[PDB]
RNA sequence: CUGUGAAUA
């Protein structure tokens, strides 16, 4: 209808519509997306005349939608008018369950040079709050998940701090924006300087490799550590160092802990042999609390709640292992699995006891 | 005796 849009336009009524729920479905659904329609021009107008009417739209529950449709269909010359608006307070707009939305689709919307500008502005701001909040941490991701990563340099510079990585990693929204982070920058941006991603690869790489004992048995930031086990190839060498600087030492201890049990799995299942080889070595032949009780770690772990999932991967992990090529490599993962599966007949009916046990059990019994 | 991770109408 003609005659509700000339009301919002000549009796300035967008306020009213706009924080209205079925008035903001009506503004939406008739605002033309054509630059050159008349409507739209002065509609847009009346949205961005005042910059403090504007921003309260964006946080407000149903004028949030209106925004976002005036971004979907946005121009150059509109986009310039949106962004210095919402340049003036970004970090807060961030924070806001509704106007952090509006950020999030004009990260996707804008042009590249104008929706950097607005992540520039978070540059020298409490990026810890930020990418720990309910809200924040999806902008984040959203600027890490859509721009170049010159557009965000400054948050690689940021989590190289260890004190920073470490509180936004341990957290439960923070562990996702690293997590982003991680896969974005070692994902292959071909269309993207190589060297400029591999600096700041190898920067967040060094910073959950360095503190990769506490990360690793952290609620959260153990899936960080899982994911840097994974990488391999241009990065195994962060999969090396926390292998045989970390995991090596700690292998018994943190399969028996609920979060880094999970580490313990995916070395299992993703070290190739050199690795698997020596974390089989140290639960074999390594340190053994109470020798006269425990003839290895298997004697802890067959029986733990914890535990005994490491002993279900390591059992996968020679079974698909006794596959390789190299006789010399599936000799010994047969040969593992033998020590593992004569363990587990002399203590069956302990086992039988357990639905551990009889996972482990049946597992054994397929073969 | 089975074991872990996100914000709008």
């Amino acid at each position: 209808d003609s005659v509700t849009l000339q009301d919002v336009l000549a009796n300035d009524a967008l306020v009213e519509f706009a924080t209205d729920k079925n008035g903001c479905r009506f503004l939406q659904e008739h605002y033309p997306t054509e630059n050159d329609n008349d409507v739209h021009q002065k509609l847009f107008r009346k949205l961005v005349e005042d910059r403090a009417i504007f921003l309260s739209l964006c946080s407000n529950m149903f004028g949030n939608f209106f925004v976002q449709r005036v971004l979907e269909c946005s121009n150059t010359e509109e986009q310039e008018i949106l962004t210095e608006h919402l340049a003036t307070d970004l970090y807060n707009l961030c924070l806001d369950k509704s106007a952090c939305r509006v950020i999030q689709l004009a990260i996707q919307k804008l042009d590249v040079h104008l929706a950097t500008r607005l992540s520039l502005e978070l540059r020298d701001t409490h990026l810890v709050r930020l990418s720990i909040d309910q809200n924040g941490n999806h902008v984040i991701q959203k600027i890490v998940k859509t721009l170049p990563v010159s557009s965000w340099t400054f948050l690689v510079d940021f989590f190289a701090d260890d004190d920073n990585l470490i509180h936004v990693c341990q957290d439960k929204y923070g562990c996702r924006v690293i997590q982003s982070t991680v896969e974005t920058l070692s994902t292959d941006q071909y269309a993207q300087c190589y060297q400029h991603r591999v600096i700041l690869l190898r920067s967040l790489m060094a910073g959950v490799t360095r503190n990769c004992t506490q990360l690793a048995s952290n609620e959260f930031a153990n899936y960080v550590v899982q994911h840097v086990i994974k990488c391999g190839d241009a990065l195994a060498v962060y999969r090396d160092i926390i292998i045989e600087q970390c995991l090596l030492q700690n292998l018994l201890s943190m399969s028996q802990e609920k979060y880094a049990s999970h580490v313990v799995e995916v070395a299992f299942e993703c070290a190739p042999y050199r690795l698997v080889a020596e974390m089989m070595n140290e639960i074999f032949e390594g340190y053994i609390p109470h020798p006269d009780t425990n003839r290895d770690a298997l004697d802890i772990l067959l029986f733990h709640q914890y535990g005994n999932y490491v002993v279900q991967q390591m059992i996968q992990t020679c079974v698909l292992g006794q596959n390789a090529r190299d006789q010399k490599q599936s000799e010994m993962y047969g040969m593992w699995l033998e020590k593992i599966h004569g363990r587990v007949m002399r203590n069956a009916h302990r086992l039988e006891r357990f639905s551990s046990g009889k996972k482990i059990i049946e597992a054994l019994q397929s073969m």
